[PDB]
Formats: C-alpha cells, structure tokens, sequence
C-alpha cells in the first residue's frame, strides 16, 4: 500500500496544475475538483500521513485547499491571480510526499530484522 | 530508493502542466525546461527503470518530452494548441508512475510470502 500512496499524494501536485491550466474554470471542471476533493480525504492518504508521520501537514494542506484554494481557484478569472497559491501548494505536496518517503523507504529495507 | 523514484516520476506529470499553465513561454521559463530534463534523464529514474522493467517505456517518453512536447509547448501562444498532448503525455507519465508503483508492491508482497 505504501507504493500507491505516495503515487496518489503525489498526484495531487499535477492535479494542482491541471486545474491551474484550465482557468478561468468552468461548469465543464467540476469533475476534475471532485476527482482532486476524493484523492485528497482519502482513507489511503490518511492512512500514509498517519504511518509517516506526517497527520498534521496532510490536514493543513487539505484545510487550505478546501477553504481558500479551491475558492480562489473558482473565482480566478485569469492565471495570475493564483499561480503563486498554486506553485506554494505544490511545494507544500512537495514536503508531504518528500516525508511519505524517508518513512516509506525505511520501512521497506528494514522489513526484515522487525 | 524505489519509494523516491515514484515520487520523482510522479513528479514529471506535475512539471509538463507547470509548463503548460506558463503557456506562452518566455526565456523566464528556460529554468523549467532545464529541470523537466534533470528529471527525465536522471540517473535515478534510469536505475529504478531498468530495475522494475519500465526502461523502453521511459526511453519512448524520454524521446517524445524531446522531439514533440517542448517543440509543441515552446510554438504555442495558447494552451488550446498544446493542452491535449499534454494530458497526453502525463497518461503516458501514469503508466510508467503506476508499473514503478505495481513492481514496487509486488517486490513487498513477495517478501511477505
């Protein structure tokens, strides 16, 4: 399981730009905020945060997302006014993903001696 | 390890709608296509490619990011031109993510067994 989720919360940084490429976004994305909202409260996501240690970051990122970025995201009428909430988001999935890997890959080379 | 490769393959789907979201490019935009290059061509992404199976299919995207996309990303004054070879491009980028992702389970797994 380990695998598939640093793939899924790694997916959300490209999910992040798609949307950013569609701006201003119409009726026709509502589809990809849905995929994006259901990768991101995700079970499998929590579940990684929690075995990585990473809880408290995970629900930062998905407060901001559900409270100002998807807003922001909706209200924009051209890219510039949120690229830079975009790029800082991703860097923020960035640390996440960064941190489902140090505890990931350790978890996998000590299987043994555990 | 295999664990990061995921990562920084996953990774080349954000960047190609990173460039894409930048569409017109300008010369601010060189750093993005430098570091796209570093990812693509790094010695890390062509081990764990070799390891899990996945080497033609990251070379067949290797030379497509190089003889269509950035000449298709850098010609176009409007996403519309050049928004659907992305997407394109980043399903192609979900099945090499997805076999580093399958090989490396299936690696556990076999321990587990």
């Amino acid at each position: 399981g380990s695998a598939h989720a640093i793939n899924k919360a790694g997916s959300l940084r490209m999910q992040s730009y798609r949307l950013l490429a569609a701006v201003p976004l119409s009726e026709k994305d509502k589809p990809l905020i849905k995929e994006m909202e259901q990768t991101a409260f995700s079970a499998e996501l929590t579940r990684a945060a929690e075995r990585d240690g990473q809880l408290a970051q995970l629900q930062g990122l998905q407060d901001y997302w559900r409270n100002e970025l998807i807003p922001a995201l909706m209200r924009a009428q051209n890219r510039e006014t949120v690229s830079a909430d975009v790029s800082q988001f991703v860097a923020g999935l960035d640390q996440l993903v960064s941190g489902f890997d140090r505890t990931t890959e350790m978890r996998i080379e000590t299987a043994a001696a555990l």
